């Protein structure tokens, strides 16, 4: 059975750490991504694991509706020859991994202008 939509997704493969040569590079995914996410329905917390050897992302959108419209945003994407996917991730899963994010309520915005 197909999980339900969540407030909070994990997404792969937006960076290899092996390969990773640009100085800032995860503060652009960073950007990148609340970039496309205030084309959708926004975004409240955001991590860029730089450890991640699956080059994961983690994102907490205000809704389960703004949360839906960047997965089917960004899950399209493609990067050195595999395609990133999303995976919506349990509320407490979430929040213990994130403290910061369970009260979280203003909207992000990039810091590139």
């Amino acid at each position: 059975v197909q999980p339900l939509a969540t407030q909070c997704f994990q997404l792969s493969n937006m960076f290899n750490p092996q390969t990773e040569e640009e100085v800032g590079w995860d503060t652009e995914i960073k950007d990148d991504v609340i970039e496309e996410c205030n084309k959708h329905g926004g975004v409240i917390h955001i991590y860029v694991d730089k450890n991640s050897a699956q080059g994961n992302v983690y994102v907490k959108c205000p809704s389960i509706a703004a949360a839906i419209a960047a997965v089917n945003a960004l899950h399209g994407r493609w990067f050195a020859g595999k395609m990133i996917t999303a995976a919506y991730v349990p509320l407490p899963t979430y929040h213990n991994l994130f403290p910061d994010s369970m009260t979280a309520t203003q909207l992000l915005v990039p810091s590139r202008r």
